[PDB]
């Protein structure tokens, strides 16, 4: 099996390195990842710019200031030969759940993979410690794909930050929007300045049975068959009719 | 009358948001909640479990320190504007948000965060850096249009305004998002040191703007399919638990 492995956290990240080592047990892996951490950066293709690459002794390739999508696009069309069987993104440091999948770099890489024509998977750890757990989950998932090739959608995977033995299973999920347990909690700093803290005062619950949120709350691996489509083709007529009805733009 | 949460991507100081704010305060109740800095080229995720500091300006505008556009809208909608906003408006952005650019756009991200409100959210971008007055006039017309006849929610309108005087705007068209990406390729290049450097429709938003029309694209969040949910679940139960 041939894997194009990228991430959002960059080539030296523990998530991608833990995943790369576990995958090389059964698969041939090409890493093409950003040269540095990209979590805070936009995830679009860098158009009309000459991107420099760096090749390490182990074969990993770093794209200088490349986004996750740059890495997949350059990997597919220039850097990886022979071409990959599947594009993998992760393991991300932190969850990619609900509305955040629209904005996630980890997700964006997998999406670019699918747009280019390859099966694609994105993996995220809901925490900071148990990358081994997330690695084991990804390997088991990729085993299944080798045995039974699969949808023109990506698989968005979220893993609880727990030892592997405590993960209560794997669920096929839909995406939530924002978590009902998250709240705006007012805070003050030592200087008396106003601060706001977004999240749960206690445990995260009431998320909804089949959401990606709930699955992770209940200690389950969340798997979402995902395709970020923002278009609203059915709404075109209703907006047209509304503009004529109220006469918007007809008063200039 | 209307309660408008106004945010953007360019930050609280941007000429686009400042022009728009002034215009909207003529007929509406406006609260600015915007990033403390320009966020173009930054990611748009929600900042969870990390305290966000706010600055309040003399005029009542609120800046969120290291706040993403979604942080601003989330905070505005749920804490900073009371009673709750009827609508989120995001812009006026300096530069277009057309076609392939909309997914990663901070301007559109802010609107998307405000999509569950009483009115659909507006993301407004000027196709340039000059005629902010035009884009503000367009936004005002849209808002009044929603007052007279409310349009349904869970949705946003992505609005791109041509960088022209208002008298030169040819009209307003409902469009779809274009895509120039299925035409891109990779052309290698030679550095002076030697190393290789790699280089990457009539109803489209691009076309409307190019022809001097304001582009209005309805957007909706669609992520999953019920048939995909079934085909993955049966694919999972093919290879289950075990102890092997
Ligand atoms: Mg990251
Ligand atoms: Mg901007």
């Amino acid at each position: 099996m041939r894997i194009l492995l990228s991430n959002d956290d960059g080539v030296h990240a523990p998530g991608i390195q833990t995943l790369a080592k576990a995958l090389r047990e059964f698969a041939d892996v090409q890493v093409v990842a950003p040269d540095r951490n990209r979590s805070g950066a936009s995830n679009s293709l860098t158009l009309e710019s000459s991107l420099r690459t760096f090749t390490f002794d182990n074969g990993d390739i770093a794209v200088q200031m490349g986004t996750p999508t740059d890495c997949v696009y350059l990997g597919v069309n220039a850097l990886m030969r022979p071409r990959p069987d599947i594009v993998v993104s992760g393991i991300n440091a932190g969850p990619n759940l609900g509305d955040d999948v629209i904005y996630s770099g980890t997700v964006a890489a997998a999406m670019e993979g699918r747009h280019l024509g390859f099966p694609a998977l994105a993996v995220s750890l809901n925490g900071y410690q148990h990358y081994d757990t997330a690695a084991a989950v990804t390997c088991a998932l990729l085993r299944g794909l080798s045995r039974e090739p699969l949808t023109g959608r990506i698989l968005n995977v979220n893993v609880p930050d727990l030892p592997l033995a405590q993960v209560k299973g794997i669920r096929v999920t839909r995406c939530g929007s924002r978590h009902p347990a998250d709240k705006v909690i007012p805070q003050e700093d030592p200087r008396g300045n106003t601060l706001y803290w977004i999240g749960p005062p206690g445990d995260k619950y009431d998320a909804g049975p089949d959401t990606d949120f709930a699955a992770v709350d209940e200690g389950y691996v969340s798997v979402t068959p995902l395709h970020v489509d923002l278009t609203a083709a059915s709404a075109h007529d209703v907006v047209s009719d509304w503009l004529d009805s109220v006469g918007v733009g007809t008063q200039w």
